[PDB]
Order: C-alpha cells, then sequence, then structure tokens
C-alpha cells in the first residue's frame, strides 16, 4: 504495497473511468477492477486455489461446447424469464457469494449490490456471504424493491447453536432459500494474498456431514442447497435425501484445484438424473468462469436451473458501484436475449441438449512440451511489405 | 474516430503499397489492408461476434483435415472449372456478398467488385449484398462480360412489400439467384467497432426477425429465380430445405460474425453430406460453404467433402480496398492458381474428381481447448539453447 | 564457466534471499536456486536429455488428472502417514536420490539433506546416491533421529566387487533397502551442460551397462535388505520384477535425464496397476514414482491409482541449496501441509482411502500435439480489446 | 537484398563459427546457417510449401510417438548397421536429395557432401540430386572410399531420350540404385523465396504414370524406389509392380502442403503390408523433419528400412564443409547408438513396434481459438522474489 501510489489508483478511477455506457463486457470490468484495487483487494478477488488450473478451467471448458442453431424461426420475441426455487425471476442467472465487498466497494459495499440488483428494469437474484461486510439485515432494506428475490449463504459453524440463530434470524428477515456452502472445509490456499501478505477456522465445520443436513431440513422451511457439489455420485446423494437444489461449484477455483469445470460435471450428471428419475427432484445451479451468455446459455441447454457468476459483480460494484452491478446485469441480459436468438429458441424452456454440438466435451487436452530448438531456428512465412519514401 | 493520421495512411496507399505483381497470397491484402483502411472501415470488415471465436475456428477446421495425395498420375492438364446453380463457371469458388464496400473503396465500390470478377481470363460470380453502398442497377451494368455471373444476397424487409418489389427488379436486371440471408434476425454484436464510437437496439425493420420456413417456401411461389438459403449451421436445417426443395444452402455462419459458437462450416459440412447421401437427396440441393477461406487447399477440401462451391469475403473486400478493381482479378487469379497446383499435387484433373477418398479425415473432431498451464513451472523453466558466435 | 559474478551472486544469497517463511511454494527455491546456483551447478540440476520433453512431460501429464471430490464428509482429521518397504513413515513421498550436492550446498551436501529430514516434527525417508559428494558414514551419521529412515541408491560397478563391498558396508551402516538404478546403462546426454566446457566415452565403468535380471536376482541372495529396482519404463518390466520376487520398482525416467520420450511415469503407473489386479500381484510389489512432482495434488493422484510413495529430486535439491537443512525441512513441510488440505478437500482422512474412486482418469490419454499453426493467419489477426482510461 | 552485410555474413563465418566440435545437435547446424547464407540460399533451403505446416508436421509427428524402454538388458555393445537396398551399411541413415549445394558451399558443393560420407569412420550413403550444382561423376570420384555407397534420384524428362542416357549413364558410373521422384510433377510453391525474389517444367514430366515405371524396370538393373508417396494405397501399387523399394515423403514439406507426416503414414502402411504379405517385397524408407537419433529409431521401430534427412546435411555442409557433414554423421550416430542403449535393445532388427507406445498416434489437435479477453486480463500467479540493499 500500500503506497502513496494509491494516488496513481485514485487518478484512474477519477473520472478516468470511463463513461459506465462505455462498458461492453464483463472483462471491461475486470480490466477496471485490476488497476484500481487496493493490491490486497485485488488479491483477493482474483485469487484462485494453488495453481489456479481449476479457476481457468472453469472457464475454458465452456469453449469445449459449441451450437446447432435452428435457423428459420420466428425470433422477433425473446423470453429469458425463468423460475428458480419458488419465485420466478427475470433472467436465468444470479450475483452469487462474494464475501468482503467493503474492500472493493468502500462505502457501499454488499448493500450496492442489492441496489444494483432491482434498482433497474431487470431484477436479479442475490445471493448473501455468511461473510458479508455487511449485516444480511444492512443489506435487505437497501434493496428497491420487494420483487427482488433474496438468498442466504451459509457456512455451518462448530456452535450448532450460532448457526441456528442465523437460520431463524434470515428466514425472519425475507430470503426465500439457504445456501448451505460445503466444499470449504478448509480454507484454500491463494497465494496471490500471501505473497503480498509477506486453514481450519471454528466459522466454518469440517466436521459438516449428510446427516448434519437432513437435520437442518428439519430445523427450516426454507429451501435448501448444499453448494459446492463436485460429482455426479453426490448429486444422487442430495436427491436421496430431498434437499431442494444444489450447485455444481468448486468455491470459483479457490478450494481444490483440479476440481473438474463444473460445466463438464453439469453435462455428465443430467443424463444420470433422467436415467433414475430424479429430474423433476432436484433444482440444479452452476457457477464458475461464466462471463458470457453464450455460456450461460450452455448451461440452460444443459439442464442447468440457473447459473451464478461471482468475480465479474464484485469487478463491477469495485468500479461503479450499484450502478456498475446493473449495467453487468443488463449487459448479460442482451448477451442473453441476442445468442437465443441466433440460437433460434424463444423461452428458456427450450434450450435443451439439442441445441448443443456436445462432441469434444472431453478434449481437455495437455500438449506434449515445444521442441525449444526446432521452434527457435524455426522462421515463419513473413507478409508483405511496403516500401520507401 | 479518425485523426490527421489519414496522411500517415495516404502515404502508404501512396506509391508504398508495392506493386500488385508482389502479392504473393491472400494474406498480404489482408495485411496492407489493416495499415491502409479507416480505423472504422477496419474494424467493420475485420470483426466477428464477441469473443470472436467462430470467425478463427472457421479457418483453423480447414487444418484439421489432411490429404491422401494419388501419385504417379498424368496431372498434365487440370480442369477447375464445375457448375453452380445452373450456370457453368471458370472456377469453383465465388464472392460472397458483403455489404458496404465504400469505406475501403470510396469511389467505386461493389462495381469495382463486378469488374475484378468479370474482367480477367477467369471469372467468378459475385454474390451482392442487399445493403450494398451501390444500387443493383449501378452493379450490373457495372459487368464486363455477358458470360459473368452475378447473384442476389437478400435480406427479406419486414414490410414484405419493399422486398416483392426487390425480387422483381433483380430478376428483370438479370441476376442468376437469390440467396437469402437466414443468419442475422438480431444483428451480430462487433466489439471493435462499438468501442470506436465512444436488445430490440439490436433488432430491426430492414432484416425481418420473424423470417420462417413458410417465408421461404412462398419465396420460391413468387419467382422463377433459384433459391439458395445462406446461413444454416446444422444438419438438420438442410434436410429442412431440402424438403420445402429450394434450390440450395450455404453452410455460414456469416463469417463469424452473428452466434459465437457456431460450428465451423467445413465441420457442417463432413457430417452433412454423408446423411445427405443415406436419404439420397445427394444431387436435390447445391451445398456451399464460407468462412475462413484463405488458401486453395482449403477450397480443395471442401470441394473433396461435396460442397457445390465455397464463398470468400474478407479477402476480396481487402483487395478491393488496396487496389480496387485489379485487386479483385489478382486475388481471383492467385486462389484459382492455388487451386490448380494443388489439384495436381493431390493427382486429380476435374473438380468432379475431387472426392473425399483423398481426404484424412480422422482427426477432424480434435477441436481441443488444453488445460490451462502451469505459469510457475513454465516462468522458472528454462530451454535449452543454441550454439553461439564468439566475439568481435 | 563462472565470472567475477560470483559477487552478483553472493549478493542475493546475500540477505536478498528472503526469510525461509516466506516461501510458499516449491517452485520458490526453484527460482531462488536459478539465480544464485554456480552457472554448473545449475546446468546439472534443471537439466534432462537432449530436447528436454520427458522432463517437462513428467509433470504435465499430472494435468491430464482431475479429481471428484467428496462432499459432506467429516474431515476434521486427517493422517498422511503410510508404509514403506516394511518401515512406518510420516508422509506419502521421499527424497529420491540426487548425485554432488555440494556443487549447491558446498559446506554440507547430502548431510544437510539427512538432517533437514530427520530433524523436524515431520520426517521423510532419504535415497542417498552411491556417487553422493560425502560418505553414507557421513550422512548416516548426519542423521539426527533414529526413527528417521534412510535407503541406498546403488549402482553396480562393472567390478562387482567393489559393488558386493558397498552393500556389505551400507547394511552395515543401517540402511533400510536397496534401490538399484537400471535406467543408466549409459549416461544421458544434457546439454545444457556440455554447452559449459567449451559414444562409448557416455558408457562408464563405473556403472555397469551389462546390469541383468540375472544379477538383481543373484543381489537379492547376497543381501536381507528390500530391493527396489529403480528406473522401470513399462509394464512389461514391472511384471519381470515380481517374478523375480524383488520387494518393489520406482516407475521412473530418471527425472528425464536419460531417454527422451521416456514417458510419464504417472501414466506407466496408471496403466500398470491396474493388470497388478488382473495377475493378483497385487500387494507383492511396492511400486513407487518419481519425476515432476512439484504439489501435493501430484502425489495424491499417484497415491489414489496405487503408488506405495512418491519421489521428489530437484525441488529438494534447490531447497537445500538455498536453505541447505531448513530449505529442506521446509519443503517437507511445504508440501505436507499441501497433501493435507488438498485430502481435506477431495474427501478423504488417511493414506489407504485415497483410490482411484477419486481420479477422474477420462483425458488421461489426451497426450497432444497440435498441428502448427499458421504465422500468417495470426500474424495479421488482431485482438478483441479492453477499455482503456481516458486521458492526463 | 544482397548488400554490403554480407559484410557482417563474412564476419560470421570468419573464426567466428564455434570450433566445429563445439557442435551438439543438428539444430546448431542449422542455428548458424541461418544467420551465415546468402538471403536466397537461406530462402531456398528453409523454405516450404505455402504456409509450411506439413513441413513442420512432419518433424513434430514424431513427438506423438513415445517409447516403452527394456531395462536390465546388457547393452554394453551396440551395433546400429544394417542393409539398404542391396548393399550393407554402417548406420540406418542416408543424405537425401538435396539440390544446389553450391549456393550454401561455394567452391566444393555436393562433392564436399561425399568426402563427407565416407571421410571418416562411419560410412553414409548419398543420394544425388538431378539438379546437382555437380555432375553425377564430379561427385563420385570426390569420394574418399569405394566401400561408401551412392543413391540417383532422378526427374525423369519429357524427353524420354534424355532420361534413358541418364540410367544408362550413372549406371556406368557406380550408384547402386535409382530413386525416382513422383511427387513434383508441378514445382510446389515456395513463398519465402519469391518475398526476396521481388510451375510446370520440362525438366520434369508430369504426364508420369505406373506404366512409366513398370517400363523403367525393364530399361535396368538398378533398384529403383518411388520416392515420394503419401499414401497407403500407393505403397502396396509399387509392390504389385514388384519395384524394389519406395519413399515415404512429401519432398520435404515442400510439395503439397496438408500432406501428412510420412512416420504417421509409415505407422499405417506396415501393418497393411503383413496383413497383405509384402512385407519382405518393398524396402520402405522415410524422409521429413528428421532431426534426433530418437526420430530414427521411431521410424525403424515402426518398419523403415532407412531414414533420410535433407535440410540438416545441407547446414552442416554450408557452414564447415564435408567436415561439417561428418560431425553431424557422428552426431546422429552417437544420440542412435545411445538411445538404443537406452531402450534396450542392441541390433537394428530388434528395433520393432513394441518397443514403442502408439496410443497417441493420431492426435494431431487443432485448438480452438484463445480467448483473448479471458486471458489479456488475467494475472498468473508469481514467483517470491529476493530484496532490496
Ligand atoms: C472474492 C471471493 C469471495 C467468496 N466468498 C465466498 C463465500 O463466503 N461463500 C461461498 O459459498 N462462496 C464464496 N465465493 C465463491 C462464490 O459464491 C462463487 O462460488 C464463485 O465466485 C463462482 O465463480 P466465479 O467468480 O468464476 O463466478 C467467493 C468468491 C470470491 C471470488
Ligand atoms: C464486412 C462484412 C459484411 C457482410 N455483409 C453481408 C451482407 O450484407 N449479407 C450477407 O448475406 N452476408 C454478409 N456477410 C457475410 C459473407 O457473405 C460471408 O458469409 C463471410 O464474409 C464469409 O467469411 P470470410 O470473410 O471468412 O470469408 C458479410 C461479411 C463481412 C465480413
Ligand atoms: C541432479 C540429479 C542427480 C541425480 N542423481 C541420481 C543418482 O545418482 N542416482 C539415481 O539413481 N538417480 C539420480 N537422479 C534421479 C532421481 O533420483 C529422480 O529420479 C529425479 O530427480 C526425479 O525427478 P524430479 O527431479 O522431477 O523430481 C538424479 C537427478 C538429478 C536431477
Ligand atoms: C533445398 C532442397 C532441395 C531439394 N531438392 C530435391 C530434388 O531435386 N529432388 C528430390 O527428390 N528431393 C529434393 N529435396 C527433398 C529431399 O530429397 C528430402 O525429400 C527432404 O529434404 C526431406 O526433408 P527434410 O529436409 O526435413 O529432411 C530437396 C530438399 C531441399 C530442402
Ligand atoms: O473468500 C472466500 O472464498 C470465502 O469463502 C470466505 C469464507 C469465510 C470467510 C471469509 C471468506
Ligand atoms: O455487416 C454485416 O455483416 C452485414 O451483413 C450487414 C447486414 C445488414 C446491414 C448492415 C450490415
Ligand atoms: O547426474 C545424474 O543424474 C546421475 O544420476 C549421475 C550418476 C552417476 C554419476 C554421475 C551422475
Ligand atoms: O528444390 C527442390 O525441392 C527440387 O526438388 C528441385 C527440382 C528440380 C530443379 C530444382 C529444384
Amino acid at each position: 504495497g500500500e503506497t502513496k501510489e494509491d494516488i496513481a489508483r485514485k487518478e484512474q478511477l477519477k473520472s478516468l473511468l470511463p463513461p459506465l455506457d462505455n462498458i461492453i463486457n464483463l472483462y471491461d470490468f475486470e480490466y477496471l477492477a485490476s488497476q484500481t484495487l487496493t493490491k490486497q483487494a485485488w488479491a483477493y478477488y482474483s485469487s484462485g486455489a494453488n495453481d489456479e488450473v481449476t479457476h481457468r478451467e472453469n472457464h475454458n471448458a465452456y469453449h469445449r461446447i459449441f451450437f446447432k442453431p435452428k435457423i428459420l424461426v420466428d425470433v422477433r420475441k425473446v423470453d429469458i424469464s425463468t423460475d428458480m426455487l419458488g419465485s420466478h425471476v427475470d433472467v436465468p442467472f444470479y450475483v452469487s457469494a462474494t464475501a468482503l465487498c467493503k474492500l472493493g466497494n468502500p462505502l457501499e459495499g454488499e448493500k450496492d449490490v442489492a441496489r444494483g440488483c432491482g434498482q433497474g428494469v431487470t431484477k436479479v437474484p442475490q445471493m448473501i456471504s455468511t461473510a458479508a461486510s455487511c449485516s444480511p439485515e444492512e443489506i435487505i432494506e437497501a434493496a428497491p424493491s420487494d420483487k427482488q428475490i433474496q438468498w442466504y449463504q451459509l457456512y455451518v459453524n462448530s456452535d450448532r447453536k450460532i448457526t441456528d440463530d442465523l437460520v431463524k434470524n434470515v428466514e425472519k428477515l425475507g430470503v426465500k432459500a439457504l445456501f448451505v456452502t460445503v466444499d470449504a472445509p478448509s480454507l484454500g490456499q491463494r497465494e496471490k494474498d500471501m505473497k503480498l501478505k509477506f486453514a481450519l477456522s471454528k466459522f466454518i465445520d469440517p466436521s459438516l456431514t449428510w446427516k448434519d443436513i437432513e437435520e437442518l431440513k428439519k430445523k427450516t422451511k426454507l429451501p435448501i442447497v448444499i453448494k459446492g457439489v463436485q460429482r455426479t455420485e453426490d448429486v444422487i446423494k442430495a436427491a436421496e435425501i430431498g434437499v431442494s437444489g444444489v450447485v455444481l461449484s468448486n468455491h470459483g477455483g479457490r478450494q481444490l484445484d483440479f476440481s473438474r469445470a463444473p460445466i463438464e460435471v453439469l453435462a455428465e450428471t443430467m443424463p444420470i438424473l433422467e436415467q433414475r428419475n430424479l429430474k423433476d427432484k432436484l433444482e440444479v445451479f452452476v457457477d464458475g468462469g461464466v462471463r458470457r451468455g453464450t455460456d450461460v446459455l450452455k448451461a440452460l441447454c444443459l439442464g442447468a436451473k440457473g447459473v451464478g457468476l461471482g468475480r465479474p459483480f464484485l469487478y463491477a460494484n469495485s468500479c461503479y458501484g450499484r450502478n456498475g452491478v446493473e449495467k453487468a446485469i443488463e449487459i448479460l441480459r442482451d448477451e442473453i436475449e441476442m445468442s437465443m436468438r441466433l440460437l433460434g429458441v424463444t423461452s428458456i424452456a427450450e434450450l435443451k441438449p439439442d441445441l448443443l454440438d456436445l462432441s469434444t466435451l472431453k478434449a481437455r487436452t495437455v500438449g506434449v512440451p515445444n521442441d525449444v530448438l526446432y521452434n527457435e531456428v524455426y522462421e515463419g512465412p513473413t507478409l508483405t511489405e511496403f516500401e520507401d519514401a
């Protein structure tokens, strides 16, 4: 580092930020946040586990899936709303649990996320971190609409007292569901943080069990989503104990490196749910690496009831507050609407597997290392040139 | 978004552009064009939809196909002519439609392509854009030969009167086919272009988003002109088109300018044609192909899988934009020569002889995404090294 | 080939080397070492055979394997201890043998690794090189714990007297196994090393090129020590070894320092073990594995495929070369911690629970060589772009 | 470019060339030749057809093949000699037809290649280009040994006169075989040449046929090798008309781009020759991309009776004359001898397929294009650092 070059920082965000309606991608947010946040706000957001392969593979795995679009379909009118978890929602995506948004947005934090999510026309669901820089309550009333649905993610404590008080507290406060993170019994090693800063907590119980969940069902009517599943064998398990849904997630490539990409697990497990009757029973959400509407459409096409994005909404918020979060919402809505149209379908229910080319899902390759010498002495062809005067 | 750079640019167009006979390949026009077109002519020509993957993948797919050349064949004499949509043509490729050719050739635009195509000993079909700078009237009158063939690319307006008028107008003017574009109900989001200026908006009256199979069936009744459905991205819609009895189809994703993650047309081609035999609709429907074609060996692969002809857009745009009409001819010339030589070395002498027995198709589906690599392992790794030369 | 650079270097060793507690991962020792070892200590440690592909591929192969973690498991308590060659050890990894440790730790060499291993709360087996700077006498006397275990890496001399003497000497000194290296009949050609100085020569008396199965069978008679054949590169020779009844085998290609295009040991492991069941030689032979292991998740994959333990060379070399003995301990410590955390998140609590049901093996064989790409297509292609920040 | 910077050139080759016994690879030759030859000597040597994919793929395809080496084998003694085409040879490799060696070696040319090939202990066969800068005769007596075998490659002319005189001429002059190039009916487009320089000949007949070959059998007793085959279907054909051998070759990636790699064709066709009895009948040689002994061993392992290298021997010769050519010979001999030893076999006849891992021969991949934006804003992990004073 922190270094009177948070003076160079304050230059950048000062007006030098381009007009919010010059932002095109979710990547644009990320570039801008990369240059401006404090070294440690940035480390904490961008960071992944160890060598960061899963964090990246989460994204790249969408690129193993292509489209077989229908043409000569009337797409004048398209509708991207659907139902997640009792409520009915405007988009098929949501903000996912990011902890500690005061590092990026100092004054307003995850209040400004709630503003963003129903301050404009489109109304998006919001997961709230158990490590929120704000209180659940602070957030929920910063909301500009009773129509905007909210969701609580929960680290069950080792004091089954404290976490019983929280479930009763959040019920009383509006939230229409409970998202129980289970992929962080030990917090993952994020070395970008450490290098600059120069793994069991009690906040998060590693004792957590299936039986402990079965019990969380009884103590509440709120729908329950085991957020952090990483194989088919445990989706089936969540069905077998009839929880509401499940997020296919690996905590944003932040827990176990070489966890697979949710999109690839998704594609494995939805066929297995039809082959066991369990289709209807479980909502199957999906996060990680999602940065474009075509990603969101691949997920939905495969079976996802809804798809979460974390870091992007941090980065937008971190840069442009609640307004950032909305533009980012609209950005993604427009991406989804156009690609649907070009896909040749008009509702989320028509987003099926027969729209996807899945022939190369499994082409997750590692090439043999480059012949250094052969390639150093090779000279490629050259483009024709121009001249003199 | 241009900046008395016009002089930096004009200075290169200026005699710095090398002689036309110094152009070896199609990639040269593309380079010359990148340095001399106006910032937004370049963005509009060069760009594709969103992250731009289909656009690139259209080309690279050609490279998952290899050859099984026949040796010891009398390849003295080679005929690259074939037939498209009922005309006989000199060449098994065509100039796909490309809107706004004045951005890069302000004086003559599409008229100069029409001359490039019909002027030389080798002449090539020209599809004309519905949203071309010039009039069809102007572009057709511009043609140097009666024998040269020009097709019409149609966007059906949502005011089907305007459209009925247009079709009537262009069959009167003597165009030989209608390429109705179906891959743009919403206009693709090309971000290099947007990044310069600074959802119902990317819909518009001028290209009807409700165009349907039933429409094309009616289009077919209202005209004697052969109809080609341009913009098909899956085998399912080639069959649908064989069923309404239309003359043909372009497997195409609009040069990667509409839907990202549309497959490479060559890939759709290769799965499509076998099915077109399995249901004996083989020669009931001419299947064209476009996107990412830049070499004559590219063309050969598509012909060997069964395409009736293969289209090119940006390369003719870039050639026309640096060298106007003799640019266009040079590219025809360059690509023609590529097809001829590669045909000899492939071991065939005609277009009808270009069949699948010549392709090695085994690695066609090796569309890979590698696992992200190990920035740290590679960071500290030091590679071998060449020997040196001493000191002085 | 060193050049009063020794000061440039000494200046970094100098207090510029960061505190040991600032080392996060094994790649850090490797970097620090690259800047501070003497030009030819670095070439001898870092180098591999010829174009160096196996050496790199040993690592990257680990990355064609992914995990199927078990969730909602009581992972409060985790035991990373297992058993090797009849001893019980704290940890499922070991320090493979590495010759000439004084090049990088001139004062103490192998003795410092022996202390790094036996000194802390967590202690780790040490294989000792036949061609180590120090004496076995010296390295064994250097050990901090009775409980710590040290193995002997044997090259059989072509004068089998010298060898008979050696084996006798080291069982007297209390080593717990003999790792006879069979992957160096000719010594691999490491060109970074050769490039500094400026076929019967790369053969030598000191490592007998005629070593045979019949020899190892006799070696086994002459000693009570468990024997491990170190350097096996195919399943066929694991079976041959189960047949002469030897205690075990290291699937290994010598850290990529002998034969280029030897397969990744993890790959040989994964095909080998299933066969070791199919012929019920499952627990008749302990299969170790080495090369390219740098993360605790690397170790886990090998354990999950059935390896009895997994070895590391260069990383302990580099750690010992920057930080001597507390370097070594830190790496043990670092790698141990990696294995523990990754075990929790994998959903298991012991080494016996690490089985194949946890690995995703489907893309294990996607060892690709991509087609050379299109320098010209990519040359003129311009990629999308991020938005900007204004001016001041 | 040609430009009184052939003055910078003459600097380099002047003594600045490292001692010939500081050369380790065939690549080292290539680097040195890259810096020294005239722009056009270099263009003409390095050049490939069009985009140069086949030229490169020729090499890289060896890297799809790995080894399953035998250990605990007595390899004290190894023997790499074998028989090619009547004669018995010291190595299993040979120099292949490179045309025009006076561009690189001005005074001595392909005479210095013949010196190189039997001037030292090991004695390697030499193909002589029909476009040799020297006469067949000039070369053959520049040879320092009657033991060193020679070979003539032949462009049949359209004047079946001129080429009938040549076959009778070369017979009379020693050459133990005839190599009929058939992959250049039209000369391939080499754009590196053209760019600096700013496709039917009669020298080379495109009328050439199978029947024309059948006839070349009768007019000579010299063994005949149809050099330039690129599919299995034509190896079979060469057998069917009982010619002696055949080179699996695509003229060094200089004729048809997207011709396959000879090593991959080799592996396809040798099984097909056993499955049709034709194993014994045909010698199957192999060139392209061969730069290391491990390449040469993969070929042999698969069935190759012998493996040709072109450009490397040009580059060595171009730099160090006949002495260059020998060192390059010995370099490759030592590579072959060591890797055999480490392979655990002692004669060329024991080099079989069971030594090779062929499971990924067919992993000739094209990856999907890189996500430019995602990768631009990504920041990798970073190595720990060092400090201050
Ligand atoms: C900065 C940071 C903090 C996070 N904190 C939590 C948390 O407390 N609980 C949780 O379940 N997920 C947490 N996540 C993960 C997400 O809810 C989500 O699973 C992840 O961000 C999805 O990946 P993405 O960022 O690529 O979209 C966090 C993610 C980030 C990047
Ligand atoms: C600048 C630009 C304008 C285009 N305009 C049209 C158009 O108006 N109508 C149409 O049907 N296709 C249009 N296309 C698509 C092409 O006809 C063609 O499918 C594309 O150029 C094929 O890709 P390529 O540029 O890789 O060869 C356009 C393409 C470009 C690049
Ligand atoms: C500098 C160096 C010296 C080695 N010396 C020996 C040796 O004397 N004997 C032996 O059996 N292995 C020796 N090895 C091989 C290792 O024991 C081990 O197999 C290798 O280090 C595993 O690869 P890694 O460095 O990727 O972990 C040596 C390796 C290195 C890098
Ligand atoms: C400079 C140059 C000239 C060549 N001239 C001929 C020729 O006249 N006839 C022929 O059959 N091959 C000719 N070749 C090809 C070779 O004999 C051989 O097939 C090729 O060089 C093998 O590939 P490599 O250089 O990668 O080893 C030539 C190759 C080069 C590089
Ligand atoms: O940052 C995180 O990934 C996270 O999940 C978390 C959980 C609890 C407290 C702080 C952060
Ligand atoms: O730019 C284009 O790709 C295009 O086809 C088009 C279509 C209609 C209007 C403008 C451009
Ligand atoms: O350097 C080596 O890899 C090695 O193992 C060794 C073996 C014998 C002598 C010297 C080094
Ligand atoms: O250079 C060549 O590839 C070649 O084969 C050749 C053939 C005849 C004359 C000159 C060159």
